[PDB]
């Protein structure tokens, strides 16, 4: 916990030219296109445009810990609202082209954005989220529960058992949820497009389960800064600032970026809206 291995912290970021990203964001729209089941994987990338810094970027948690800085947050975790690209993943399985959305993220953005629980793994919990140790029910908090590490926050369960509720903050040593985890392992193995969005890939498993789309043919994407672990297996690299990437992808495949209502909780998937008729590629 003093001495946990943190990675590799401040890599130098890559930016690929205008031409080259125009041309990976159409790459990146024909494999939507093609894809009979897509997986998006997330990390922390995807929150810093909304004033949360990320761990291993220039200005990363972990980075300026390492030269003896402090990060810098824009926001509160409440008061921070979801970006571009948190609102094009809500739209993207609306119209059923996400499959499958597995987050590192902590931040409860994925949830207040309206994304359907029933289709995301928060593999490292979620700050709003307490669970109960007897019912294992869940509750999605208008504020941060104030723990983290598994504890006790106080507050008990009112479900029609008066269990102790605890945070679902994984510390170093805690493993990841078994529901979570394996639903997140699924949507992996059986995807033939897994995307990664904001992350460095860097945490096993977490960062290991876009390499299981690999198998039996499966097309990777990395989206990021910065070199990530996985760089060598990605069929397709795009190193620019997510929101440009997911703006210019939903502009291409037909699709309006949607109003953001102020935190919701959605549990289960609605049904299917209609989406724009496919191109022909070959
Ligand atoms: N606007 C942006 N556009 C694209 N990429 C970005 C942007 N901003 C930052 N990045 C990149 O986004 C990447 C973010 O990678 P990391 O910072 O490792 O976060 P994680 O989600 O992988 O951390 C995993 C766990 O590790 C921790 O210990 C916690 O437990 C986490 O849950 C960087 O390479 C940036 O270059
Ligand atoms: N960007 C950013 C920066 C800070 C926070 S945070 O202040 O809410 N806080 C959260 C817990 N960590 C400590 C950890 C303890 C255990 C860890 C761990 C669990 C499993 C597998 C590997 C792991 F490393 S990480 C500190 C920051 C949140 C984010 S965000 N947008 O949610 O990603
Ligand atoms: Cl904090
Ligand atoms: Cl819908
Ligand atoms: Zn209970």
């Amino acid at each position: 916990p003093f001495t946990a291995d943190k990675g590799k912290c401040g890599l130098p970021e890559i930016f690929d030219p205008p031409e080259e990203l125009e041309r990976k964001v159409w790459e990146l729209a024909r494999l939507v296109w093609q894809s009979s089941s897509v997986v998006f994987h997330t990390g922390a990338g995807i929150s810093t445009a909304s004033g949360i810094p990320d761990f291993r970027g220039p200005h990363g948690v972990w980075t300026m810990e390492e030269r003896g800085l402090a990060p810098k947050f824009d926001t509160t975790f409440e008061s921070a609202r979801p970006t571009q690209t948190h609102m094009a993943l809500v739209q993207l399985e609306r119209v059923g082209l996400l499959r499958f959305l597995v987050s590192q993220n902590v931040d409860g953005l994925h949830v207040r954005s309206g994304f359907p629980r029933d289709k995301l793994a928060e593999l490292h919990g979620n700050m709003f989220v307490e669970e109960c140790a007897k019912c294992k029910t869940q509750y999605v908090r208008d504020t941060v529960v104030g723990t983290m590490g598994l504890k006790a926050t106080g507050r008990l369960c009112t479900v029609a058992c008066r269990g102790e509720l605890r945070d679902t903050i994984l510390d170093w040593e805690d493993s990841l949820p078994d529901r979570d985890l394996a639903l997140a392992d699924e949507a992996s193995r059986n995807a033939d497009l897994s995307i990664t969005l904001g992350t460095s890939l860097q945490i096993r498993p977490s960062g290991n389960l876009p390499l299981a789309t690999k198998r039996r043919g499966g097309r990777l994407v990395i989206v990021n800064l910065q070199p990530t672990k996985h760089d060598r297996h990605a069929d397709l690299r795009i190193h620019g600032y997510v929101d440009e990437v997911m703006t210019r992808l939903m502009k291409h495949l037909g699709l309006e970026i949607p109003a953001w209502d102020g935190p919701r909780v959605l549990e289960r998937a609605l049904p299917p809206l209609p989406r724009p008729p496919t191109p022909k590629l070959e």
